[PDB]
Parts: C-alpha cells; sequence; structure tokens
C-alpha cells in the first residue's frame, strides 16, 4: 500500500466524480440529450483532473566552499479556473514531480472547498535544509524565484507561493524581496507576491498559528456535533477526551496550544527521531523550549521515550501532521483511536479508509482541516492588496458613532421614564467594550478563520447526507469541491477550442 | 550656525541612534556575539540614513518670448522599505540636492512617525514661479514628469509627487494629466500617481487644510497634557493662550483658522515682505482677502507693520512655518515664548535645540507636526486606488441597520414596559443622525487625522518616557521612528547580497 | 539494449567528459590548485548536462463531434548558454519528457558543433495527426502556443520552434501567425518566432530540403576523405556505392535525391509499413508520386516488397532517418554496410556503437549530419530578422561594379597591348555570370550550408587525430561541443551565486 500519490488523490476524485456525475447532469441546463450531457459531463472532469502546468528547474548554485551544485526544483499549478493559484514551497529530498502534482490537486479543492478565491499550487525543492549553510539558503531560495519569476509562475496574478515543510517565514521573506526588486518593480501589487511573510514585511497576525486554529475549528465543528459522537460512541467536549500529534512541527505544534488550552490533554508527539509519550498531558510551552534548546523532543524529562509509532498509540483524537501516506494499510488494523483529525496533506492512503469506515472511526478530511492555514494567507494576500492596515480607516469614528447609539438609548428613555431625571447609564459591557473602534486586524483574522471552516463544515454535513455517506466525509468533501469546480468550466464556454 | 541641511537632519538621526543602539539589541533575536550584534546595528543604521537614489535633471523649455533655458529639476528616494514612496514637490530658486536629500529624508521619517505606508520622497526645481507665465509653468511641470515618469520616479507603485512649496493644486493637476495619458494609459491606478489632486480630478474633502488640521491636532495633544503644562508654566487650553505664524502660506493659512476657531489669539504673522503685530487677534478670513486683493499681507488696516522678526514676538505658541534653518544660534537666545510648534520642515537648528531646552521650552518635533497633511495625501492615493466614493456602497444599508437596531430595542422594551402599551420612542439624537449612513467621505479625513495623531502622540509620549528625554520630544520622536524602519530591514534579509 | 533516452545521451556526454577532462583544465587560466581546478571542471560539466527547463502542459480540446480531450505537451530548454534556444515541435504517441529532454539536449550540442547561435530545445505534443481533423490540428497547434507563450517559451528572444516529425510548414505557419496576433502584436519581431515557415509567410528557399543536404555535404565531407577510406576500405566517390533510406520522410526523402543526383544508387526504402527493396535504383521523383497517391511507398511497381528490415539490408551506406534507437545490440551483430550515416536523432543505442567501432565500420555522428536543417533555420530566424530579402539593396549596384572591374581591366590592357588598337573583350563566364549581381536568398543557402559543415568536418577530423579516437567521430564531436558550451559558462562567471 504505497501508491503514486498522485494516483492516490486521484483515486479520491474519481469516487467523487462517481457519485456526483447522476445529480451533476440534472443541473446542467443545456439542451441536449440525456447521454450526451453525460458525455459532456465525464469530459469536463477529464479537463479539471489533470494539472495545467508542471514547470521543471535545474540550478546552479555556489555553495560557501566554491563547488557547484544542481537543485532540481518544481511547481505545478493544478487548475486555471481561479486566479491567482496559491501553494506552499517545501524543502525536501523526498519531493518530486510526482509528489508536488497531487499536493497541487489539493490545495485547487483545499480552497474549493472553504470559497476561497485560488486555483491549487504547489512548489518543491530536492533538498535538505538541515545541511545548508544560511546563507546557501538564500542563495537558493532567490534564485528559484528568479526562475519562476521570468516564466511567469511567481506573481500576484499567477500564482502566490506560501509556507510549508521546512520552509518558514524567512524564506518568505527572501521571495517577496527577489521580487520586488527585479521583476514586479513597477507594480504596485509587488509585495502581495507571497504570503507568509513576517508583519514587519506586510504579514498578518497569527499567520504561522493558522493552520492550528483550522485544526482546532475543524475539530470543534464536528466533537460539537452530536448527529456523529452518538455514532462514533462519544462525548461533546474536549476537556473530556485527549488527543496525541504525529509532527511537533508548525502545524503539530499549534494544533497541540489551540487543542491544549480547552482541556484535551495531549498524550504524546514524535518526530522524525522517536516518541515522547506521557498519558497525562505535555505542556506544549515547555516542549516548544526544547526544540530551542535540545533540537529534539526527545530529552524531555517529563515524559519517556514509547517503543512505538504514534499512529498506534491508544487515544482518543489521532492527528497525523508529519508527512504523506503515514498511515496505510499495514497501520490502519492497529490505529486503537476514535478520530483520526488530518493536518498533514493527504496523510492517509485510500485502502486504510474503508479500513477505517469498516472499523468505525471517522475521518475528517484534510481538504478541510489544513484549509485554515490558506484561509488566514488569503487574507494576507488581501490586506497587502488594499495597502491599509484593516479597519485604520474608521477606528475613531466607529467609536464615535457606537458612543452615539448608546447615547441615544439613554436619552431616549429619559424622556419616557426620565420624568423622575434619573439617569439611565447605558454602557458597554466588558466584551462589547474591546469591539467599540471595530474591527481590528487580528479580529477579522481570528472570525473569517472561525467563520470559514463554519460554513465548509455545514457544506460537508449537508452533502453526507443528502448521499448517504456516513462517515465518509472525505467524499463528501471532494462532492462538494468537483461541484464547486465544474460550474466555473460548465459556464465559462471552456475553452475557444 | 547654518549646517548642511543634510548634516543636519543626519544630526538629529545620529542622537536617535545613540540612545536606540542599546534597547535596540536586545531586540535583535539572531544568535551572535553581544558585540557582533552590535556590529549589525550599527551597520542597518549606516544603511538607513542616505539616499538610495537622487535623479538630478536638466530641462530644454520655450519660453513665451521664444528664448530657451534650462532647469535643474532633482527628485530623492529617501529610503525603499515602503513602497511607493510620496514627497512634495517644491518649486523655489534656493532648493539644491543637498536640500532635496533632507526632506527627503524627513519624510521616510515621518510616514515612519504616523504609520504611513511609504518611504520618503522630494523633488525640487530650481524655479520661481513668481516670474513665469501660467503656461510656461504648465510647459515645465509636464516636462518634469515626462522626465521622471520614463526613469521609473513617478507612478502609483513607485513614487507619489504632492503639493508642497509655491506649489498647489493647479500644479498637481498637470502631472497627473501627463502621466495618465503618457506612461500609465493602461494602468488602472493611472490617475493615483499623485496626491493633492483637486477634488473633481480625485482629490479628498479637505487636502488643502490638511496639514492645518495637523499642526492643531498636534498643539491640542500636548497642550492637553498636563504632565508637561505643569513643567512649561501654562495652562491646558487654547482660548486662555495667544500663538503666531511665520508663512502665512498654505500651513500657516489653515493653521490659524482651526487654531482660531477655538480662541487661541493669533497675533501676528509675517512673510518674505514684513510683519503684521496686533496683540488682539487677526481674522483669518478678512486677511486672507487681502493675499487675493493686495497680493501681501502689508497694508492691512486692522494692524500695523513690525519693525522685527516673528521669531523673537512675544507670544506664547511660534509656529514657524515658511522656510528651513528660520530659528537658529542667532535667534534663540530671543525667542521669548513657551512651546514652538513646527509647520515648517527642520525650520530649528540643532544649535538653537539645546538652547530651547536650556531656556525650558519645549519644541514639538516637525515629524509629528507637519505629519497630517501625509496622512490625508494617504487617505488620496487610497481613495482613488479603489475606485469608489469611500462608504457610498453602504449609505442606505447603514441608515436602514441602524433604524432596527433601534427599533428592535424599542420593540423589546414594548413588551417589558409595553403593558401600558406606551409608545417607547427610541429616536437617534441630533449627532447621531448625522453618522447614520455610516462614514462619509469627509468623516473619516476628520477622523484618520485625529485618530494618526492620536496614536502618535501617545508612542512619542510612551518614548521619552521610557528614555527620559523630558522636553526633547523630537529625540523622542526619531527613536520611534528609527525602532520601526530598523524592524523592516532586520526582517527582510536587508538584501540578496 | 533500450535505455532511457535521456540516460543514453547522457552516456554519450559522459564519455565526451571524459576524455575532455585533462585537456580543459590546462586551458582554465585560473589561479588554484590542480585538484582545484578539477573540482572545478567536473562542477561545471553537472550544470551543463541537465536541462534547465522542462514545462508540461495540458489541454482541453473541443473535437469536431463535441467531445472533450485533454493533450499532454512538453517543452525543454536545455540549455541557456545561447539565447534563443531553437528545438523542433515533434507529434507522436510516443513522446514523454524522458525523450524531450534527451532531444533539447542535443540541438544543445547539434548547435555547438556547427556555431549556431542557439540554445537547445524541443516540444513534444502525445498525438497522433493521422487521426485529427485539419480543424483540430489547427485548435490544438494554436492552443499549444498560447500556453507557452504566456509562460515564456515562446518569441524570438527565448524560444523558436521549428519542424520536426509529423510536422511541416503548415503547422509552423498556424503558430507564427498566433504568437503574432496575440502576445507579440507590437514587438517588430513578431513573426520571427518560428522557422520552417512558408516562403510567403517569411521562410526560405529550401527549407525542406534543407536537412537533406545536410546528411549529403556530410557525407560528401567524409567520403572525400581518404584517411578514413582507407580504414573502412572502400573508394572516395559516390556512383561506385550505393545506400538505403529508413524513414521514407522529409529527411529520408530528400537524402535521397541529393544523394541520387550524384550516381549513389538508392537501394531500398522503408517506414512503419514495409520495405521496398530494389538493388537497381528507385527514382525517389516517382516514389514521391504514390506518398501523394497510394498513401505509402509500398504497392511501388519498380520494386517489391522486402520480407526484412532495412537495418540488415546489404548495402554500402545505411542511413537510418525514421525514429530513435532503431539501431540496437540485436540488430548491430546483421548490419552488412560499412558507413552509418545518420539522419535520425540519436538512432543508434551506445551498445551498438562499440560493436560497430569492433566490426570496423564508420559511424557519422547525428550532431553533425542532420544540423544542416539547423543552420538552415538559422538563416530564417536571421533573415526576417533583418526584414530585407538578403541582398536586394545591392543587386544594381554589385552588377555595375563587376561591369567595372572587368572594364577597367580591359581599358588598363588596351594601353599596354592597345596599340594595334585591338579591342580586348574581357568578358564574364558562364558561371560567373551568375553571380553577377551578387548573393540572392538561395545562394547564401546553399553555401551558408556548405560552408558550415566544411567547418564543423574539419573540427571533428581535427579532434579524433589530436585524441586518437579512430572512427568514434560521435565522441570525438561531444568533445568539440563540450569544449566550446564549456568556455561559456567558464567566462560567464557562471551565476550571482
Ligand atoms: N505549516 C503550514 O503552514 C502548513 C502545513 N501543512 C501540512 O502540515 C504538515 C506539517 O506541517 P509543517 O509546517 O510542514 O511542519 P514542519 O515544516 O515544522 O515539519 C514537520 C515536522 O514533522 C517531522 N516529520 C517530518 N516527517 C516525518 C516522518 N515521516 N515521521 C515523523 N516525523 C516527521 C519533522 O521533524 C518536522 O519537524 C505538512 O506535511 C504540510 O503538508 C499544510 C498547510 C499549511
Ligand atoms: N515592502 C512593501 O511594499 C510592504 C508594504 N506593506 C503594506 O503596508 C501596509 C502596512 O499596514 P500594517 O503593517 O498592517 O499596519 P500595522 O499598524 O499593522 O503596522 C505593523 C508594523 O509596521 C510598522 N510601520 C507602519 N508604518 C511604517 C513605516 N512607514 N515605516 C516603517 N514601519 C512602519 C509599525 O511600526 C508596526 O509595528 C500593509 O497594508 C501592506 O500592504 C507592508 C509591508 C511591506
Ligand atoms: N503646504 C503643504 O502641503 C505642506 C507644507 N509643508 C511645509 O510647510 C511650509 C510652508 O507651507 P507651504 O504650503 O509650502 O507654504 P506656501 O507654499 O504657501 O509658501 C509659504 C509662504 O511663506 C512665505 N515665506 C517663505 N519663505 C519665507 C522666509 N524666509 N521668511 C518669511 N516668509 C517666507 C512665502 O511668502 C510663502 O507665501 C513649507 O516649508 C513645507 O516644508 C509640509 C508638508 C505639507
Ligand atoms: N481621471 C480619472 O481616472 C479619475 C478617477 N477618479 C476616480 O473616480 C472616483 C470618484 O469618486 P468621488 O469623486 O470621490 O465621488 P464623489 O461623490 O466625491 O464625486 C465628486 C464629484 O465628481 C462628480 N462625478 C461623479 N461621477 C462623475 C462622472 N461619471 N462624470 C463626471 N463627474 C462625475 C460628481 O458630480 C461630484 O461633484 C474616485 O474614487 C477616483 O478613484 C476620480 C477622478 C479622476
Ligand atoms: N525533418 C526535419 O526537419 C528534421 C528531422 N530530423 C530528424 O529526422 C527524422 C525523420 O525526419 P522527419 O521530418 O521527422 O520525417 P517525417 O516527419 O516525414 O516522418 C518520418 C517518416 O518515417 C516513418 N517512420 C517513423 N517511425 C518509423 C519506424 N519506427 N519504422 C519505420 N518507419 C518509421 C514514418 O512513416 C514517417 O513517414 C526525425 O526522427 C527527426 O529526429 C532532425 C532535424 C530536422
Ligand atoms: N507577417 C510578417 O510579419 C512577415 C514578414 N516578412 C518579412 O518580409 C520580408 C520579405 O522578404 P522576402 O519574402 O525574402 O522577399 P522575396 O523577394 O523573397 O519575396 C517573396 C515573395 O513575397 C512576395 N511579396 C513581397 N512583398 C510583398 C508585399 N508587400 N505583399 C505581399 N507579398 C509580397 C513576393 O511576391 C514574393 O513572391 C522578409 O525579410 C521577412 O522578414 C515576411 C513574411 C511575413
Ligand atoms: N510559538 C508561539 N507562538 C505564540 C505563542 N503565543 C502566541 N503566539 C502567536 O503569536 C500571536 C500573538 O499572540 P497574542 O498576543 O496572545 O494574540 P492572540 O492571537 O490572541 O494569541 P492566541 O489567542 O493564543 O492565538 C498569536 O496570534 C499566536 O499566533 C507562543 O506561546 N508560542
Ligand atoms: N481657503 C479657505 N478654505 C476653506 C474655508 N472654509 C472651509 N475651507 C476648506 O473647504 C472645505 C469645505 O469646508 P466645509 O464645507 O465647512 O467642510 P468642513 O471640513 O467641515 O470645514 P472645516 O471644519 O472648517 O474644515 C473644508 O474642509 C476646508 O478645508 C475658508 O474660509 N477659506
Ligand atoms: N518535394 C520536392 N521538392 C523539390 C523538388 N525539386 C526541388 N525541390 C525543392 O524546391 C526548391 C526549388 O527548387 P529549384 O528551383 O530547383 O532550386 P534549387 O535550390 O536549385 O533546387 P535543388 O538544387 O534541387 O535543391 C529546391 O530548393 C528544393 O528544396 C522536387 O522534385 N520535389
Amino acid at each position: 500500500d504505497d501508491p503514486n500519490f498522485f494516483k492516490m488523490v486521484e483515486g479520491f476524485f474519481d469516487r467523487g466524480a462517481s457519485i456526483v456525475e447522476d445529480k451533476l447532469v440534472e443541473d446542467l441546463k443545456t439542451r441536449e440529450t440525456e447521454e450526451q450531457k453525460r458525455n459532456r459531463v465525464r469530459s469536463i472532469l477529464r479537463i479539471i483532473k489533470p494539472c495545467n502546468h508542471v514547470l521543471s528547474l535545474s540550478f546552479p548554485i555556489r555553495r560557501d566552499d566554491g563547488s557547484w551544485e544542481v537543485i532540481e526544483g518544481y511547481r505545478a499549478q493544478h487548475s486555471q479556473h481561479r486566479t491567482p493559484c496559491k501553494g506552499g514551497i517545501r524543502y525536501s529530498t523526498d519531493v518530486s514531480v510526482d509528489e508536488v502534482k497531487a499536493l497541487a490537486s489539493l490545495m485547487t479543492y483545499k480552497c474549493a472547498v472553504v470559497d476561497v478565491p485560488f486555483g491549487g499550487a504547489k512548489a518543491g525543492v530536492k533538498i535538505n535544509p538541515k545541511n545548508y549553510t544560511d546563507n546557501e539558503l538564500e542563495k537558493i531560495t532567490r534564485r528559484f524565484t528568479m526562475e519562476l519569476a521570468k516564466k511567469g509562475f511567481i506573481g500576484p496574478g499567477v500564482d502566490v507561493p506560501a509556507p510549508d515543510m521546512s520552509t518558514g517565514e524567512r524564506e518568505m521573506s527572501w521571495i517577496a524581496d527577489t521580487y520586488a526588486s527585479t521583476i514586479g518593480h513597477y507594480d504596485i501589487n509587488a509585495h502581495a507576491c507571497v504570503t507568509g511573510k513576517p508583519i514587519s514585511q506586510g504579514g498578518i497576525h497569527g499567520r504561522i498559528s493558522a493552520t492550528g486554529r483550522g485544526v482546532f475549528h475543524g475539530i470543534e465543528n464536528f466533537i460539537n456535533e452530536a448527529s456523529y459522537m452518538s455514532i462514533l460512541g462519544m462525548t461533546p467536549g474536549f476537556g473530556d477526551k485527549t488527543f496525541v500529534v504525529q509532527g511537533f512541527g508548525n502545524v503539530g505544534l499549534h494544533s497541540m496550544r489551540y487543542l491544549h488550552r480547552f482541556g484535551a490533554k495531549c498524550i504524546t508527539v514524535g518526530e522524525s527521531d522517536g516518541s515522547i509519550w506521557n498519558p497525562d498531558g505535555i505542556d506544549p510551552k515547555e516542549l516548544e523550549d526544547f526544540k530551542l534548546q535540545h533540537g529534539t523532543i526527545l530529552g524531555f524529562p517529563k515524559a519517556k521515550i514509547y517503543e512505538g509509532s504514534i499512529l498506534e498509540v491508544d487515544c482518543d483524537i489521532l492527528i497525523p501532521a508529519a508527512s504523506e501516506k503515514q498511515l496505510t494499510k499495514s497501520n490502519a488494523p492497529r490505529v486503537k483511536a476514535k478520530i483520526i483529525a488530518e493536518g498533514a496533506n493527504g496523510p492517509t492512503t485510500p485502502e486504510a479508509d474503508k479500513i477505517f469506515l469498516e472499523r468505525n472511526i471517522m475521518v475528517i478530511p484534510d481538504l478541510y482541516l489544513n484549509a485554515g492555514g490558506v484561509t488566514v494567507s488569503y487574507f494576507e494576500w488581501l490586506n497587502n492588496l488594499n495597502h491599509v492596515s484593516y479597519g485604520r480607516l474608521t477606528f475613531k469614528y466607529e467609536r464615535d458613532s457606537n458612543y452615539h447609539l448608546l447615547m441615544s438609548v439613554q436619552e431616549s428613555l429619559e424622556r419616557k421614564f426620565g420624568k423622575h431625571g434619573g439617569t439611565i447609564p447605558i454602557v458597554p459591557t466588558a466584551e462589547f467594550q474591546d469591539r467599540i473602534s471595530g474591527a481590528s486586524e487580528k479580529d477579522i483574522v481570528h472570525s473569517g478563520l472561525a467563520y470559514t471552516m463554519e460554513r465548509s463544515a455545514r457544506q460537508i454535513m449537508r452533502t453526507a447526507m443528502k448521499y448517504n455517506l456516513g462517515l465518509d466525509l472525505r467524499t463528501a468533501a471532494y462532492v462538494n469541491a468537483i461541484e464547486k469546480v465544474f460550474r466555473v468550466y460548465n459556464e465559462a464556454g471552456v475553452t475557444f477550442t
């Protein structure tokens, strides 16, 4: 059980088309024959599936010891029905076009599941950042954008890179600075070419913790749904149950704190080295220190090394957040859990899905969970496309206008019950007192994220009941994804051909 | 005491770096040695200080008598950490690269003190507009932009000119029309290349009086601060004290009315010709007529000519708003005032500062006062970048929604106290009645300006206490300025070098 | 014996580097250590070898029956040391990135062997032109350029497509017309984006027969070299020996006529269907008719069907001109020939080379033979980059000036021997009479091609003796190729890295 990662995501898309194909002909309003309309649907589905562009590079670089190297680099743009196309830049010696093509596809559907205006994209670099000088990573990241930009694969109108595995705000700043100063110098939207930038360079409050909140608001939108918890046989709530984490990195890290702050007791955590198992809870603050002190989660003196993979650890909510294809046909029989959230991108093989549906354990699709990161990188790309600190124009104004609603209510009452002259004191609460001056930059993020992953969780529930998919929310997700991208191709007069 | 105007502003920047350098190493989070980190700070400070681009021109023109002339023209772009770069266009026979370089620097800090997304810039033209036909000024202004545009010094992504000395809305319209019709024709943001345009050409309510409000809200934010007025030995309030004005032009003019309407009695006013001294108040309306009738503030029959410079006149609030370096080591001993506001750009020599701190008289930095003009020209550049009359989308909607808050409150009460059926009339006040339909174009200006210069006045107070700078708010201003521009260079991975 | 076609061409490049590496260190003039210089050479060699860009596409098309299809399309740009990059566009259901990458590499060396200023490139389309309407091929070819152009893979400054397998002047006209009218409309060099265009659309006399002349002048430059014919044991001349042809298409066709007109008796010919064997000669005119009448070379009533592959036919000069990898380890033992020319691109597997060197049969590298086609498509790209019919400016002038050389010689003699008054008639010959008006468009082609493949044949001979490669001219060719591309990288300061 190790399919070509692109043949796998295609496999999910397949079961999606196998169910939509019927409810999609009846919504096609053209005037043709029944079979003809189906010969129209299946055709458009064959256009969605493949990637529309897969660039492939090679970089002469000069390492600090003067020697040269080549660096294969990739970038796919899955679909063009929606511009621009976002997608992270991954640094790993395990990246390939067969991987990038699929990760590129997912973000075409992630962005469709959470209603974000972007096509899919993804860029890889065969590289191990743990090997190279922090000068060499600059000469590599800047060259990698110099190559893309001149071939039309970076720019606020075509593609928007983003952080991903083994990349952070450090790299994303090198990109925005190279693009702004070479190609899109005159363009007013220069700095808006990448997301995940540092705050001082045009970022957004909580771009790092963005994905974590995703995993959080996702789990919350289901744990607090009794219709499934009655099936899974658990309790709506967090402090009553626990969870584990694969891949203590950005997702895994912030998936903890936001899920740790509400009573859910993070049992264990692991990484490429080993596992750290404590059935009583690990402080996400303290462990975060060792990643900056001891280089690994190992040695953590408030837990122990675990002779076994996290995926088999007894818990309540499994969260693979480290790499692809981790759960598989050989790990599925030994999960011993109830819910498998997904921070990583397609961490479950399609063979293991049936076993999970068979074992009666709910799998929440990665299309829905790690989509939080996108929906915040959208606010960033949209922040620095308007050139204004959101809400700055109307801080002093909203603060005044609200002080005149409450006043008018007061002045109005002091004429009806004011016969005694009694001063009715209409004053804000503690909560409203914060929201007087309006929506600050952080407020729309903590809301626009919690809202985007509210509508999405419904549209997934609303579908899985319409088609009776039970706990295969994944298939229900692709249905909502495919139905949306279809109406774009259908009405667009797909081509000039 | 007549330093090179660029060696002067550098001198202020110096005393700024001399205090930040310590509290800035500890905020640098890189992993190096102490001395190394200081070898990193001082280096970045040497990058901020100089101008990154100083163009220099020469114009063949054809005067109306057919003769040719050359016209030296300058433009500096101080820093590029923030695009675009705004900066006025000054017409004076006293402009030079040594001047423009410094005025360019100030606006890099002005924009940093009031948190406005622009680098600094400034453009000069060795010219005397009082000499040339109002046709020749067009052939000069249009040629001056034709030259800049083709070399990448005008355009909504690089630079945005603005009014300044001896230029008004007349000139700024010639620029926007030349740029829109030659270089950026196809660009959607063509007309957004300059600010200070006429309203019919995309201006903003009160762009002329914008700078005056700055000087006003600045003074107000300090006069109403007892912590200093206890030191200066005066009273928080305006009608109890007076003020004078140097340079009756745009700043000086509107600095009067907005400071005249609140009881502060404008004692005198002067210009290149002479002074007009009346210890009982000059009507800013009446005097404004003579500038359009008698060509000068002289002859004003409700005052007298003053055999002396304004800077020595007895008053309470001195406002130099005419030119640079006016106060100096020779004028400082004879100020006879309490507060010296600054409408002009660096009207005080650094030598006179010590004398002012010694004489125990508070000097409000020009970085803070005339920054109002920028913060409104930002709203303009941001108005005509969105292509919509701000608030037009939601006039009829907010008006309705507010009529349903007040109604719901009424309908809610008529069920609790409505046992008598008594019609509770929840109706807006007089004030709220204006703010029903929402934020109009003028409302955000009168607020966004009053708000921007609220946060700034605090950050300056908040610093001058943290470092104990007493009344040298100027040094406190640069500290806040330098700390902000530093975090941009620091995190940006300053160069690809 | 069926290596990955890119692992094969790499294999030749390898044996090339294995011999140059020594004679290339001594020509490196930098000041380093011996081993260091070798750590510099091997590094640059690792930069040359891989492709710098390999795009990959997918086309929604609308077949005439209304159904949709996807069409994978590829394009590689091997190297960028020389812009633009030429390369054909092949239509075949057997194309893939693993093929295009190598064919792209060859043209980086072809162009280096014949000193033509282009990097390598190649574009494929998984398609069978024998299946689609001649309308559908237009909707496919135009879309394929629309996709490339917007991503910077067509244009006289980056890439220049050209005819190749299953494409002719029909397709190349659709490309030039689509590019000229969409992307490079304003560009003055629009129509110069592709070569192989029809004459009326900016072609060159004999662009079709261009490659054939290549195969001809190549063979001639060796057959008339006794130094090898003494080794091979044959006779310098054509009418005394015969030859066969694989792949009667463009190359194979015109390889016949130009080699048929000089006595060499074309024995047989074959194609995807079958062979046509006549040991007495096939009229290239008559057989050309059946390709336009009977759809195949079969049925040709002046020969017979041959139960066997051409590659084993007894002859004197074998010319595979149909596809890749035709000769191989299984066909090498049964060649029964003396010289194997190569019209096709790498039609010989590296394993069969040793067998050919062992069997003492000379293999002429495809790098040298089919390079004629490029050297004419260069004249085209250079014709329509100058916007003038070459030689038109000086037809009437050269005709006059020559009539004054011959006259002056006459007038000069009629003073020395003119004592008798005898009219010396200095008049042109028959041959010169043609070349009076100068170099017409066709003359430079028939010369610039015959000349380009003169210098190249020497530099290959001049190398194979310097290094004693005997009859492995192929390895001698790559040596001259690598030595040239190396001096470009070496001196260029290879990167900004
Ligand atoms: N971080 C983000 O912004 C986003 C991340 N994701 C997904 O989340 C996943 C992880 O987040 P990242 O930020 O990439 O974390 P990261 O970039 O910090 O690295 C993940 C960590 O997991 C560990 N790990 C990697 N492979 C492993 C394996 N096979 N077994 C055990 N441990 C392993 C590594 O030590 C690494 O520290 C990624 O796979 C990505 O697909 C998706 C969207 C946004
Ligand atoms: N290089 C570029 O083109 C960049 C452009 N931008 C744009 O600027 C706007 C900034 O808004 P926000 O940062 O959200 O406001 P904000 O109030 O969130 O500002 C965040 C930080 O930026 C600093 N800052 C503000 N103005 C500055 C200036 N003129 N110079 C140096 N530092 C300054 C402030 O001190 C604050 O610490 C964004 O909308 C973005 O579109 C932002 C970053 C880089
Ligand atoms: N007006 C604006 O939009 C802004 C102005 N400023 C600063 O405000 C100052 C004045 O405002 P402007 O609009 O330029 O005024 P303005 O362009 O109307 O001219 C200033 C007036 O002051 C008088 N004056 C000039 N030099 C003088 C001297 N040495 N002694 C006595 N009188 C003199 C002149 O007669 C002139 O009428 C300028 O120096 C400029 O740096 C700063 C930001 C924006
Ligand atoms: N040349 C250009 O490209 C210009 C573009 N603009 C853009 O147009 C927008 C206009 O909004 P505001 O002026 O703030 O609205 P507004 O309500 O403030 O309009 C101000 C004046 O413009 C006049 N006006 C409005 N639409 C007009 C039209 N179609 N033709 C002639 N006059 C008209 C109105 O009568 C009004 O007196 C701005 O956002 C600006 O971005 C503005 C000026 C010039
Ligand atoms: N024609 C040109 O302009 C140039 C051609 N070449 C090379 O010359 C070769 C042939 O020239 P083209 O113009 O492509 O000819 P073409 O495009 O007319 O087709 C070649 C012919 O050979 C036959 N053929 C193909 N594969 C075969 C196989 N496996 N067995 C038997 N017969 C087969 C086909 O029936 C076809 O008619 C190509 O492989 C190409 O690499 C190289 C440079 C320029
Ligand atoms: N669409 C475009 O931009 C094209 C531009 N060109 C340029 O035009 C130049 C033409 O030179 P050659 O064709 O080598 O000269 P040529 O003497 O070889 O002309 C070849 C044919 O073109 C025809 N022709 C010449 N001028 C014409 C015109 N104004 N309208 C229609 N047909 C005409 C002639 O009758 C002749 O049959 C080339 O240098 C090429 O650069 C050529 C073809 C297409
Ligand atoms: N690595 C790390 N990041 C943190 C930590 N605390 C907060 N952050 C991030 O830094 C940002 C600033 O935190 P706050 O000032 O508390 O604002 P906030 O958004 O209310 O913080 P949260 O509610 O925890 O998301 C947050 O949005 C988080 O994304 C922490 O302890 N460790
Ligand atoms: N030169 C000059 N300008 C004026 C005068 N009165 C108003 N203005 C400017 O013209 C604009 C229109 O004035 P109003 O209709 O009163 O609107 P406003 O913003 O409430 O006016 P103010 O509150 O005085 O700023 C104002 O914003 C001022 O900038 C005046 O008497 N003389
Ligand atoms: N298919 C085909 N093409 C031909 C034939 N004869 C000539 N051509 C091509 O058409 C062009 C015009 O031929 P010519 O007028 O004889 O000029 P040319 O260049 O002297 O012809 P060649 O010397 O045979 O190359 C030639 O350059 C050939 O490329 C032919 O019989 N069949």
